Protein backbone atom coordinates (compact mmCIF):
# COMPACT_ATOMS: atom_id res chain seq x y z
CA UNK A 1 0.00 0.00 0.00
CA UNK A 2 1.11 3.47 -1.34
CA UNK A 3 1.37 5.75 -3.22
CA UNK A 4 3.25 8.96 -5.31
CA UNK A 5 3.20 11.82 -3.08
CA UNK A 6 6.05 13.95 -5.12
CA UNK A 7 7.74 14.27 -8.64
CA UNK A 8 10.99 15.60 -9.07
CA UNK A 9 11.62 17.19 -12.67
CA UNK A 10 14.64 19.36 -13.61
CA UNK A 11 15.14 20.48 -10.36
CA UNK A 12 12.00 21.22 -8.69
CA UNK A 13 9.24 19.08 -6.65
CA UNK A 14 5.66 19.26 -8.47
CA UNK A 15 3.64 17.65 -5.61
CA UNK A 16 1.80 14.67 -5.96
CA UNK A 17 -2.29 13.89 -5.93
CA UNK A 18 -2.44 13.16 -1.78
CA UNK A 19 -5.08 10.55 -1.92
CA UNK A 20 -5.03 10.57 1.99
CA UNK A 21 -5.52 14.15 1.72
CA UNK A 22 -6.95 15.61 -1.34
CA UNK A 23 -10.28 13.78 -1.67
CA UNK A 24 -11.56 15.10 1.74
CA UNK A 25 -11.30 18.56 1.01
CA UNK A 26 -12.93 21.35 -0.58
CA UNK A 27 -10.34 22.78 -2.57
CA UNK A 28 -7.36 20.57 -4.02
CA UNK A 29 -4.54 22.01 -5.87
CA UNK A 30 -4.35 21.60 -9.53
CA UNK A 31 -1.07 18.95 -10.34
CA UNK A 32 0.60 17.40 -12.77
CA UNK A 33 -1.03 14.14 -11.01
CA UNK A 34 -3.50 12.21 -12.01
CA UNK A 35 -6.55 12.05 -9.29
CA UNK A 36 -7.66 8.95 -7.77
CA UNK A 37 -10.60 7.39 -5.70
CA UNK A 38 -8.17 4.45 -4.07
CA UNK A 39 -7.85 6.67 -0.39
CA UNK A 40 -7.49 2.86 1.00
CA UNK A 41 -4.14 3.38 -0.60
CA UNK A 42 -4.54 -0.16 -2.50
CA UNK A 43 -4.75 -1.76 -5.64
CA UNK A 44 -6.01 -2.44 -8.90
CA UNK A 45 -5.72 -6.62 -8.75
CA UNK A 46 -6.45 -9.14 -11.22
CA UNK A 47 -9.91 -8.65 -11.25
CA UNK A 48 -10.15 -5.57 -12.48
CA UNK A 49 -7.34 -5.47 -15.29
CA UNK A 50 -10.44 -5.54 -18.15
CA UNK A 51 -11.97 -2.78 -16.66
CA UNK A 52 -10.76 1.35 -16.74
CA UNK A 53 -9.62 1.03 -13.00
CA UNK A 54 -6.46 -0.37 -14.23
CA UNK A 55 -5.49 2.54 -16.62
CA UNK A 56 -4.44 5.37 -14.64
CA UNK A 57 -6.14 3.59 -10.39
CA UNK A 58 -9.60 3.48 -9.53
CA UNK A 59 -11.86 6.34 -10.88
CA UNK A 60 -8.62 8.30 -12.35
CA UNK A 61 -9.23 11.59 -13.78
CA UNK A 62 -6.42 13.41 -15.67
CA UNK A 63 -4.15 15.87 -14.01
CA UNK A 64 -4.75 19.66 -14.42
CA UNK A 65 -1.17 20.03 -15.41
CA UNK A 66 1.48 19.04 -17.44
CA UNK A 67 5.20 19.32 -16.32
CA UNK A 68 8.11 20.01 -19.43
CA UNK A 69 10.80 17.41 -19.26
CA UNK A 70 14.25 18.94 -20.97
CA UNK A 71 15.50 16.34 -23.68
CA UNK A 72 16.41 12.86 -22.41
CA UNK A 73 15.59 14.37 -19.22
CA UNK A 74 14.94 12.41 -15.75
CA UNK A 75 11.82 12.22 -14.10
CA UNK A 76 12.10 10.84 -10.22
CA UNK A 77 8.76 9.82 -8.56
CA UNK A 78 8.84 9.98 -4.96
CA UNK A 79 6.33 6.87 -2.99
CA UNK A 80 5.51 6.81 0.38
CA UNK A 81 7.17 3.96 2.13
CA UNK A 82 7.08 1.04 0.26
CA UNK A 83 6.60 -2.36 2.40
CA UNK A 84 9.46 -4.98 2.36
CA UNK A 85 7.02 -7.61 1.82
CA UNK A 86 5.63 -5.65 -1.31
CA UNK A 87 8.39 -7.67 -4.12
CA UNK A 88 7.82 -6.91 -7.50
CA UNK A 89 8.50 -5.25 -10.57
CA UNK A 90 8.20 -1.29 -11.22
CA UNK A 91 7.13 -1.17 -14.81
CA UNK A 92 7.17 2.47 -16.69
CA UNK A 93 4.80 3.37 -19.65
CA UNK A 94 4.17 6.32 -22.04
CA UNK A 95 0.82 7.31 -23.80
CA UNK A 96 0.14 10.16 -26.06
CA UNK A 97 -1.93 12.61 -25.16
CA UNK A 98 -2.99 13.72 -28.94
CA UNK A 99 -3.71 17.30 -27.21
CA UNK A 100 -3.65 18.71 -23.71
CA UNK A 101 -3.24 15.79 -21.16
CA UNK A 102 -6.01 17.31 -18.78
CA UNK A 103 -8.90 16.34 -21.37
CA UNK A 104 -7.92 12.77 -22.52
CA UNK A 105 -9.97 9.78 -22.27
CA UNK A 106 -7.61 7.81 -20.39
CA UNK A 107 -10.33 4.22 -22.38
CA UNK A 108 -7.98 5.73 -25.52
CA UNK A 109 -5.04 6.27 -24.35
CA UNK A 110 -2.35 3.64 -25.91
CA UNK A 111 0.96 2.75 -23.84
CA UNK A 112 3.67 1.80 -24.14
CA UNK A 113 6.64 0.53 -22.25
CA UNK A 114 9.31 2.56 -21.67
CA UNK A 115 11.21 0.61 -18.61
CA UNK A 116 10.86 -3.12 -16.86
CA UNK A 117 12.67 -3.98 -13.74
CA UNK A 118 11.85 -7.81 -12.26
CA UNK A 119 13.76 -10.00 -10.14
CA UNK A 120 17.23 -8.60 -9.22
CA UNK A 121 18.53 -11.55 -7.30
CA UNK A 122 16.95 -14.83 -5.73
CA UNK A 123 19.76 -16.17 -3.68
CA UNK A 124 17.10 -15.87 -0.87
CA UNK A 125 13.26 -16.59 -1.66
CA UNK A 126 11.58 -14.59 -2.28
CA UNK A 127 14.48 -12.79 -3.11
CA UNK A 128 15.17 -8.65 -3.95
CA UNK A 129 13.14 -7.06 -6.57
CA UNK A 130 12.53 -3.77 -8.47
CA UNK A 131 10.40 -2.69 -5.29
CA UNK A 132 13.57 -3.30 -3.34
CA UNK A 133 15.35 -1.23 -5.51
CA UNK A 134 12.95 1.51 -4.76
CA UNK A 135 13.00 1.42 -1.00
CA UNK A 136 16.71 0.95 -0.98
CA UNK A 137 16.66 4.49 -3.02
CA UNK A 138 14.76 6.02 -0.27
CA UNK A 139 11.24 5.20 -1.58
CA UNK A 140 11.97 6.53 -4.97
CA UNK A 141 12.21 5.70 -8.70
CA UNK A 142 14.25 7.27 -11.72
CA UNK A 143 12.53 7.37 -15.19
CA UNK A 144 14.23 8.58 -18.11
CA UNK A 145 12.35 9.86 -20.89
CA UNK A 146 13.64 8.32 -24.18
CA UNK A 147 15.32 10.62 -27.15
CA UNK A 148 13.25 9.10 -30.03
CA UNK A 149 10.17 9.43 -29.49
CA UNK A 150 7.87 12.05 -30.97
CA UNK A 151 7.73 15.12 -28.77
CA UNK A 152 4.31 16.12 -27.59
CA UNK A 153 1.86 15.41 -24.40
CA UNK A 154 2.36 12.23 -22.83
CA UNK A 155 0.93 10.41 -19.84
CA UNK A 156 3.39 8.32 -17.61
CA UNK A 157 1.72 5.15 -16.32
CA UNK A 158 4.28 4.34 -13.09
CA UNK A 159 3.52 1.24 -11.60
CA UNK A 160 4.72 -1.37 -8.64
CA UNK A 161 3.00 -5.04 -9.01
CA UNK A 162 3.52 -6.45 -5.47
CA UNK A 163 3.77 -10.48 -5.59
CA UNK A 164 3.65 -11.38 -1.95
CA UNK A 165 -0.18 -12.70 -2.58
CA UNK A 166 0.12 -13.54 -6.55
CA UNK A 167 0.05 -17.44 -5.76
CA UNK A 168 -3.69 -17.43 -6.50
CA UNK A 169 -5.83 -15.94 -9.07
CA UNK A 170 -6.51 -12.22 -8.66
CA UNK A 171 -4.01 -12.01 -6.18
CA UNK A 172 -1.34 -9.65 -7.62
CA UNK A 173 -1.60 -5.60 -6.56
CA UNK A 174 -1.08 -2.92 -8.98
CA UNK A 175 -0.44 0.34 -7.98
CA UNK A 176 -0.44 2.54 -11.19
CA UNK A 177 -0.13 6.15 -10.81
CA UNK A 178 -0.21 8.36 -13.54
CA UNK A 179 1.47 11.87 -14.56
CA UNK A 180 0.89 14.47 -17.16
CA UNK A 181 4.64 15.35 -19.26
CA UNK A 182 5.26 17.31 -21.95
CA UNK A 183 8.22 15.49 -23.85
CA UNK A 184 10.63 17.78 -25.76
CA UNK A 185 13.71 17.43 -28.34
CA UNK A 186 13.92 15.74 -31.80
CA UNK A 187 12.37 12.20 -31.98
CA UNK A 188 10.29 10.71 -34.24
CA UNK A 189 9.44 7.60 -32.88
CA UNK A 190 5.43 7.35 -32.43
CA UNK A 191 6.00 3.30 -30.96
CA UNK A 192 2.64 1.37 -30.87
CA UNK A 193 0.79 0.95 -28.08
CA UNK A 194 -1.23 -1.27 -26.21
CA UNK A 195 -5.08 0.09 -24.27
CA UNK A 196 -4.52 -0.38 -20.52
CA UNK A 197 -7.04 -2.38 -20.47
CA UNK A 198 -4.83 -5.08 -22.81
CA UNK A 199 -1.72 -4.86 -20.64
CA UNK A 200 -2.35 -7.84 -18.61
CA UNK A 201 -4.07 -11.18 -17.77
CA UNK A 202 -4.44 -12.38 -14.51
CA UNK A 203 -2.75 -15.88 -15.76
CA UNK A 204 0.37 -14.12 -17.21
CA UNK A 205 3.50 -15.69 -15.81
CA UNK A 206 4.68 -12.57 -13.71
CA UNK A 207 1.67 -12.06 -12.39
CA UNK A 208 0.11 -15.54 -10.92
CA UNK A 209 3.37 -16.96 -9.63
CA UNK A 210 5.10 -18.40 -5.98
CA UNK A 211 7.45 -15.77 -5.40
CA UNK A 212 8.38 -17.87 -2.21
CA UNK A 213 9.91 -20.59 -3.84
CA UNK A 214 12.95 -20.56 -6.16
CA UNK A 215 12.96 -18.41 -9.19
CA UNK A 216 15.02 -18.92 -12.15
CA UNK A 217 13.77 -16.45 -14.12
CA UNK A 218 11.11 -13.75 -14.16
CA UNK A 219 8.62 -12.68 -17.17
CA UNK A 220 7.70 -9.17 -16.18
CA UNK A 221 4.31 -8.61 -17.29
CA UNK A 222 2.99 -5.98 -20.02
CA UNK A 223 3.50 -5.36 -23.83
CA UNK A 224 7.38 -5.73 -24.90
CA UNK A 225 9.45 -2.79 -24.13
CA UNK A 226 10.01 0.04 -26.68
CA UNK A 227 14.09 0.77 -27.78
CA UNK A 228 14.54 3.35 -30.36
C1 LIG B 1 18.83 9.26 -1.44
C2 LIG B 1 19.46 7.97 -0.85
O1 LIG B 1 20.12 7.40 -1.70
N1 LIG B 1 19.51 7.38 0.45
C3 LIG B 1 19.48 7.91 1.86
C4 LIG B 1 20.82 7.70 2.58
O2 LIG B 1 21.86 8.30 1.81
C5 LIG B 1 20.62 8.28 4.00
O3 LIG B 1 21.57 6.86 4.50
C6 LIG B 1 19.32 7.67 4.59
C7 LIG B 1 19.74 7.36 6.17
O4 LIG B 1 18.76 6.17 5.97
O5 LIG B 1 18.19 8.34 4.02
C8 LIG B 1 18.25 7.50 2.80
CL1 LIG C 1 -9.50 15.72 -5.43
CL1 LIG D 1 -4.06 24.75 -7.47
CL1 LIG E 1 -4.43 25.43 -4.12
CL1 LIG F 1 4.98 1.04 4.51
CL1 LIG G 1 0.45 16.32 -27.73
CL1 LIG H 1 19.03 -11.76 -0.34
CL1 LIG I 1 13.99 -10.38 0.21
CL1 LIG J 1 6.46 16.15 -32.84
CL1 LIG K 1 8.26 -17.84 -16.02
CU1 LIG L 1 -0.18 -3.11 0.40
Amino acid sequence: HGFVQNIVIDGKNYGGYLVNQYPYMSNPPEVIAWSTTATDLGFVDGTGYQTPDIICHRGAKPGALTAPVSPGGTVELQWTPWPDSHHGPVINYLAPCNGDCSTVDKTQLEFFKIAESGLINDDNPPGIWASDNLIAANNSWTVTIPTTIAPGNYVLRHEIIALHSAQNQDGAQNYPQCINLQVTGGGSDNPAGTLGTALYHDTDPGILINIYQKLSSYIIPGPPLYTG
